[PDB]
């Protein structure tokens, strides 16, 4: 599913994210613009064999299975395949699992890069909250 920005603040929202661990709701929603463009079907390679899946891009070497990633752990204690699906309880929870993990939103190369520092009220303005 590719969410609506305002689709996805809202969705996020009602999961609890909004201002979870001190981010406030446009943090996350710039995140997913960036590491996914707004697709939960998003995956990405990496150079040493794991995969990123979902809206906010989760790294099988941590925090999914996937079956393919020698070595890894299951933080979240998922399919990495649940955090590709249309609803983002999934995605959600494992974030949360993430962001309190000591370093923050950091654990989001995208986020530091392109969203820390900036404007990011603007990912939910005109959003009807």
């Amino acid at each position: 599913k590719v969410f609506g920005r305002c689709e996805l603040a809202a969705a996020m929202k009602r999961h609890g994210l909004d201002n979870y661990r001190g981010y406030s709701l446009g943090n996350w929603v710039c995140a997913a613009k960036f590491e996914s463009n707004f697709n939960t079907q998003a995956t990405n390679r990496n150079t040493d064999g794991s995969t990123d899946y979902g809206i906010l891009q989760i790294n099988s070497r941590w925090w999914c299975n996937d079956g393919r990633t020698p070595g890894s752990r299951n933080l979240c204690n998922i399919p990495c395949s649940a955090l590709l699906s249309s609803d983002i309880t999934a995605s959600v929870n494992c974030a949360k699992k993430i962001v309190s993990d000591g370093n923050g939103m950091n654990a989001w190369v995208a986020w530091r890069n392109r969203c820390k520092g900036t404007d990011v009220q603007a990912w939910i303005r005109g959003c009807r909250l």
